[PDB]
């Protein structure tokens, strides 16, 4: 069986005009040969293109690469991870439906689920999905979907994706998994029983900190068709240039992830043994609750994780005196980023949910890049040992 | 009174690193000076950027350009006209609300209002908005929005935006106008009393057929903040490169529109007097119902319009023997496009709505470009002779 | 008209795409050894490697070629790349070049510093007078190189008359028509062998690309130019060619506006008490107007005018609110510069005097803004 | 000392408008504050920009990255490797000067030195530079430059860069080295005594097969200023978009080269032991002449090399029956390329020079990518073992 490195470098499809790199189809529309040919494409008959919102060759090339690593029936690219998330939930959920979602989610996902979904008559509970019994207890006759992020942003809380998938499968609910934090090299939710696997491509998949985009992949042709139908009307599109950039970043995804995984673990171990650090939430550490599940259900770890300092002042002093790490939000970039969730990525999260998420002023999140790991550790060490 | 040509070519804002052209900020994230500075930005305090989904300087420069021409409090750019439409309606409407929309709308707008909105518990009635009395009769206690396209895609049906805005003002509803077909050079819905004006930037605004994008502009600061809050979560973003291309295309928008307008009128009059053509639906023709309203409420016309052949066979002959015009959906490009609405742009609209729209297999939609008109007419004359 | 031709270029669509795709690629795949071998021998149809040929760049080349009436066109990474490729592809040690005495600063640098290092004799002379061209002629003269109207003074050379001299005497005539665009000046139509442009100016028109183009009357000459380019390596990037082709779609319409704005502005300046003299080729007062009127079908909107002192020029250039102080020209928005300390600052003193470039001169490149707004900007800056 | 991976990911310079990724300055011109500020910039006084041909911020960012890895006084980026080679030779050589260049060079370099330089009154000899004594024997009173490619394209012939540099330094000649085949990760000619080190950035540096570009770096400020002065008039520029892409590709250069090097050596060893293969020219093999010089003077190897089949027909059969390798010219891409030098990259090389270079119809050149090496080897093996 051919390695994923090779698969990503050799995607299926004809070359265009013998071009080795796939061209950028910076076009809005496409030409018809005849009234019939154009009519037929609008009915889904024949091969070809109509209009970039319905399908653009460069974006489709990126979709096929993701589809190939997810093992999906199809993938849909979007203008952002939030586009993928809206389109993977609201394409299916309608008034009177019930959604169970993790209680520790990316801030704007909490915003979408707690502000917008209830306005559309959709019932939403945020539940601790690290415990399958709590998921079952929150289940209702109208539950149509469970939505999980695991490991969760930013605390890395692990959910039992396989265990929850069994209950979804028995009860007729879709299981949707945001695998952004781990990448499809290491977490393949469709292999664990999910119906839909999605990512912010803005993070690891693209990897170069220069594109916002999203992708969603479905286990069935019907589900990916419905998602694309929603996309056509909701309009979160990946631009041709951004698709060219995402496909290009993904060409190095397997080797970047290997380096991220190993750097991340080494940085977490360094932090865990350091006297200034109270606790390290990296799901690859034996000390981490849920390490046993992550180890079984994933084939590696991402390199974004959280650690606890002794105070807010210690956290600030660390974050502001680094020379290699960059103070900024986002994650999954080739270079190391660091931020303060309580006052940044999660500052818009309701106090109620903040308290249950376990997010405090002492926490710092680091997204470890592919720099030489000793250089990253020496940067953290000099800031930690400051006068 | 500085002219709009000059305004578009001289947008407000600082140069970046003294660059003459505005740089393409192909970035996802921005760096913070300190914890406090990043925290302040997240609370909307101070000046700066955080992350391109929240705000990208290249995208914002294009937003400022549109905002100036619309006379708006602010503008939001999107990944498509459908992103703008979605974000300008679903940012406000919620379960139990009622929407009144024009009966003649772009096909996917029909799909949005007719398939997705009701799944979200929003009641929707499509009605003939060319008669303000029919809008009044359709009104309900829970009516929160009227949504109009004028002239409508593809029949060019005209609504009294001004009269309808009075009714919305009186009865506590937002008026949203899709002004894609006319461009903001010739139609400024916020000057007519609308609350929101939006475009498929994919059409005239960009004008070069190489970008898909949307823009929406609101009369009030609170409404544009809501639109952008919805955009934050829904995620239809204009890419930095596309914003660079849309701003660049918009630099020639006023001259392109002058030519489109003059060209489309000349073509329509040629077709109207030709023996093979049953009727021509251009809002700038004296024969067109709604001409009197379009002339008073607009300062010009787009060049996309519809005409009727004597049979489907005839329309097919004409569409397939043109050498200059290109058979393709979309409109408002520098070159001439031609389309068959029944089986293309409006193929998916339900039979009953299609009947109400007056769309038949005999209709052909042309989007007249900025070619020498004599070439477009000769191309048409050529084909009609076969 | 020209607009229809530029909007409907010849060629096939790629994958039915309406906009021509951006071939952001270095290399192309071969179907077999034989097919790749054949392409390297110039047999069959297809591509090998973007330096030899890129489809997006070739589409832009074909657009310029059609408008110039050429046998072919070559795109480059800058106007300087087109210039050095249209001259050094032909001239060799022992050859002599006659060049206009007033040229863009970097062309002066090329001809004055580099060409003589390569054993090429160069005389800069006043090409507004054909007898001076004849008098400078030598048995080893192989090329005349003209800019008309010249940058920055707008000095006009008789292209047609010089072409007759060149044809009779076995020399190539190369014309840089940057200042006028191919809508208005078509040197190959006047007898020239090669016509070239800084695409960075009018042709692109949007101030966001640097590029060059050269067009040759003969198939053999464009082959030589591309052969030189293959080894010298000044290429137009596929993204820049996409942008250039895109800007060119509005070229004829922009040029009509530039021309009309520029004339109205020159006329305003010419009757202003603060202005000594306006060098615009379309003015009746300008020496060489009669040639320019006969050999061109319009005018660009870049031209020079004379203030009463350096201090006055500085005051004018530093109080404009619409016009931007920057080098370059032919952009949609109005640009203004000081040739003596900017574009022409490195020109040797003696060539400078021969050019007539003094610290009292300001060069303006009138954009497509409403002319009344640009006149009001100049007006307040001249009077307050 | 900080690792090169870290340096490339953290290049010196201020961020622009706090942007994490460096913006694309798609501009021709820049604005002046005043006539004095503009006048000064033209005199080289003060900080700022004028016009992209003279200096573009995005291009300068990429130049700084190369300069940092070369250990140079400065770097200049170009529209192509050939722009870099032209500008690194013709910026210095004039009529009456003499150039000694290697006899095995990239085809278009042979075209430049053999067709264009003599037209400009520059004397050129192509010499076997793998023998320092032959270089000395070719020396004349007017010799001003030696130009080397090592390992040479496509035979991998190795020159003694250090030994030749001694002779250049004693006699007042510049040494110019095209290090395209090896990359600046493994070959740093300025540390071996070269005055100028240059690359086709089109190959490894960019790495992604989607840009043509060049770069040249000089040991002295004076020489890089002269190179840029030439560039200003000859006009081979790197476009702002291309510079953004080259900088982006270069963020993964160290990890890509590590994999290229390891894959290329394993493929060479596989080929060297295979019955169908007559000889393998990879400078990292102990069997290769000049292996001892390459191993002392480089810190690794590129993964483009040539091998000899038993016949032209055998080469064609191999080249036309691969599923992973792509038949195409160029090299140094993430995916594996293969070509036939005799009829492709070197088909324009004059017969006498071909014979001097040792290029025959039996030779195949492979540029090994970063695919899983076992997939690459299995692809070659199945083609070699065809019916
Ligand atoms: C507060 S601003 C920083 C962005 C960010 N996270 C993003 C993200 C998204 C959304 O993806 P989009 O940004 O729309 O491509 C979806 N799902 C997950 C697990 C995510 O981590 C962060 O820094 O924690
Ligand atoms: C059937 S496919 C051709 C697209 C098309 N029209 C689009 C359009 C949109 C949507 O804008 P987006 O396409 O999302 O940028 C919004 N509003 C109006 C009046 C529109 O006409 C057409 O060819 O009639
Ligand atoms: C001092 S820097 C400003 C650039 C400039 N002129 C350029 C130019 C070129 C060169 O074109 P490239 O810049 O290489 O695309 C060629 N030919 C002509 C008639 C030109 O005017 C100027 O502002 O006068
Ligand atoms: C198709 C190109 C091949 N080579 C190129 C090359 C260049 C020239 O570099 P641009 O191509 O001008 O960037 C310079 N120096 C070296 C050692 C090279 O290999 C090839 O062999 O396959």
């Amino acid at each position: 069986a051919q390695d994923i490195t090779t698969t990503l470098l050799h995607p299926k499809g004809d070359h265009v005009l013998h071009s080795h790199a796939y061209p950028i189809f910076q076009t809005s529309t496409f030409c018809f040969d005849s009234t019939q040919q154009g009519a037929d494409l609008f009915m889904g008959k024949g091969e070809g293109h109509i209009y970039s919102r319905l399908g653009n060759p460069t974006v489709e090339q990126f979709e096929e690469m993701v589809c190939s690593i997810e093992g999906a029936a199809g993938s849909a690219a979007f203008g952002s991870g939030m586009g993928a998330i809206s389109s993977s939930t609201l394409a299916f959920l309608q008034k009177g439906d019930h959604l169970i979602a993790g209680d520790t989610l990316y801030g704007c996902t909490v915003s979408l689920f707690t502000h917008w979904l209830p306005r559309f008559g959709i019932e939403v509970d945020l539940i601790d999905t690290s415990d399958v019994e709590k998921v079952k207890a929150a289940w209702k006759p109208n539950t149509k979907m469970v939505y999980l992020e695991s490991p969760a942003n930013p605390t890395c809380k692990v959910s039992d994706i396989k265990g929850i998938a069994v209950v979804c499968h028995e009860r007729g609910a879709r299981l949707v998994v945001d695998a952004t934090f781990t990448s499809p090299c290491f977490l393949k939710p469709l292999e664990l029983g999910a119906d839909i696997a999605l990512h912010s491509v803005s993070k690891y998949i693209n990897g170069h900190g220069d594109v916002i985009g999203g992708v969603s992949s479905a286990k069935t042709a019907e589900d990916i068709a419905t998602i694309k139908f929603y996309r056509k009307d909701a309009g979160s599109l990946m631009a041709p240039m951004d698709a060219f950039l995402c496909a290009r970043g993904m060409k190095t995804l397997p080797i970047r992830m290997q380096i991220h995984m190993e750097n991340g673990l080494k940085v977490a171990k360094f932090l865990e043994q350091h006297e200034k650090i109270v606790k390290v939430n990296h799901p690859g550490l034996e000390s981490f609750p849920g390490h046993d599940i992550a180890k079984k259900q994933m084939t590696g770890y991402g390199s974004t994780f959280l650690f606890e300092m002794k105070s807010f002042e210690a956290a600030k002093k660390l974050m502001e005196h680094l020379k290699v790490c960059t103070l900024a939000v986002s994650l999954g970039c080739v270079d190391t980023l660091i931020e303060h969730p309580a006052s940044m990525t999660h500052a818009a999260v309701p106090e109620n949910i903040m308290r249950k998420q376990g997010i405090t002023p002492e926490l710092v999140r680091i997204s470890v890049g592919i720099e030489n790991v000793d250089d990253i550790i020496a940067d953290l060490k000099q800031a930690l040992e400051l006068w």
